[PDB]
């Protein structure tokens, strides 16, 4: 996150950190035993990290639970990032409470001009390279489609949406990939992918949640 605030630890209990020996992606979890994130933070050998702030530091309300199988969206392109989706079921259940709590599926997609908070712990610069051991945060409204579209030529899908900052200054930012986009208490988007981070007029893309209720559901129903 660029731009952003420390968001105090716990304040966002549905974050979690996926794992391979090292922070890599977040993701949201929501339920007990299934974790959303984006198609492109796929990889074998998945710990999902519930519960933190610090990621290097053991602070005590910590879960650590292995993946036991991971779904990519059945439509994901890499060239594109058309369907940056993925679904990853927990071995075991976590055990919710007021820091470890999952995040609402929408029932309607969010309008232009709603704000949400998008958190990671991603990269924090534009040009350098500086990550933070602790969650950050960013409050950022959701743009129209047509200044998306125009901000990005021939790329932004109906799976899309533009939000941030088209003065730049304030985005995710690589290492924040899978995680949350949360509008009005409901997950509304998945951090996806853009130009650069913070860059003028090259704001972030973000997964469009709304339109892949009906295959989570039917997939978590299954699986
Ligand atoms: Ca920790």
């Amino acid at each position: 996150i660029v731009g952003g605030y420390t968001c105090g630890a716990n304040t966002v209990p549905y974050q979690v950190s996926l794992n391979s020996g090292y922070h890599f992606c977040g993701g949201s979890l929501i339920n007990s035993q299934w974790v959303v994130s984006a198609a492109h933070c796929y990889k074998s050998g998945i710990q999902v990290r519930l519960g933190e702030d610090n990621i290097n530091v053991v602070e005590g309300n910590e879960q650590f639970i292995s993946a036991s199988k991971s779904i990519v969206h059945p439509s994901y392109n890499s060239n594109t990032l058309n369907n940056d989706i993925m679904l990853i079921k927990l071995k075991s259940a976590a055990s919710l409470n007021s820091r470890v709590a999952s995040i609402s599926l929408p029932t309607s997609c969010a309008s232009a001009g709603t704000q949400c908070l998008i958190s990671g712990w991603g990269n924090t610069k534009s040009s350098g390279t500086s990550y933070p051991d602790v969650l950050k945060c960013l409050k950022a409204p959701i743009l129209s489609d047509s200044s998306c579209k125009s901000a990005y030529p021939g790329q932004i899908t109906s799976n899309m949406f533009c939000a941030g900052y088209l003065e730049g200054g304030k985005d995710s930012c690589q290492g924040d990939s899978g995680g949350p986009v949360v509008c009005s208490g409901k997950l509304q988007g998945i951090v996806s992918w853009g130009s650069g981070c913070a860059q003028k007029n090259k704001p972030g893309v973000y997964t469009k949640v709304c339109n892949y209720v009906s295959w989570i559901k039917q997939t978590i129903a299954s699986n």
